[PDB]
């Protein structure tokens, strides 16, 4: 790994355990307005953009497109649902892999599709002197969501780094497909319900069933 430069974080579900409480946000908001959607299947659609999930949901039982009023009101109302649960908390080991990278001397980023405001101070109140503004990729930078590798592309732009010159920890299907498909090495964590085939399936190199056992592993890891 003497050519490798940086690491490339997934938010939800890698720095913060936030999936239960968006897979169920999203069958439930669905299941309000007579749609079918399973919590396995939030799983799956995990790293989409809120317009992405919908549409899908909306051409297969409705066959229709959703409008843009469609999409902000069902966005907001399991947004809703979302920040009813108490804050999402650290993913067991995040810190101490971020110790690790750091003393390495790498540049930890974080790459997510959230709009939230007050990100960066929540992240530097988490975990203290790794992320900064000019190194993190976020909705107000991107377009499209997973599996769309344009976020991993728009994080090597703002590093200054060549596809060798990183790595992506990803936990979803689609998140690993974008990781793969921007040409970096992508190590997939599995903190979800779903087969560890399924992260193999969408192009992961590596496969570990928590982040503190890829940091346990983590110098036993080259490029
Ligand atoms: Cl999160
Ligand atoms: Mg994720």
């Amino acid at each position: 790994r003497k050519k490798l430069k940086a690491v490339l974080f997934d938010m939800a579900g890698v720095l913060f355990n936030s999936m239960p409480y968006h897979s169920e946000a999203w069958h439930q908001v669905m299941k309000t307005h007579g749609l079918d959607l399973s919590r396995e299947e939030a799983y799956m659609h995990e790293g989409r953009t809120g317009a992405s999930t919908i549409n899908i949901v909306f051409q297969r039982e409705l066959g229709k497109e959703a409008t843009q009023e469609e999409i902000e009101s069902i966005y907001h109302e399991k947004s809703i649902l979302f920040n009813s649960y108490p804050e999402a908390e650290r993913m067991p080991g995040a810190w101490e892999l971020l110790q690790k990278v750091k003393s390495e001397g790498l540049t930890p980023m974080v790459v997510t599709g959230s709009g939230q405001l007050s990100l960066l101070e929540r992240l530097e109140h988490n975990f203290p002197g790794m992320f900064h503004k000019e190194l993190m990729v976020t909705a107000f930078d991107v377009k499209y969501g997973k599996p769309n590798p344009e976020p991993y592309l728009m994080a090597l732009k703002k590093g200054g780094l060549k596809a060798d010159e990183a790595v992506v920890i990803e936990n979803a299907p689609l998140g690993v497909e974008a990781g793969h498909k921007a040409g970096i090495f992508t190590i997939a964590v599995n903190t979800g319900p779903l087969d560890g085939q399924v992260l193999l399936d969408a192009g992961a190199d590596l496969l570990f069933p928590s982040m503190q056992t890829l940091c346990d592993s983590w110098d036993t890891i080259m490029l």
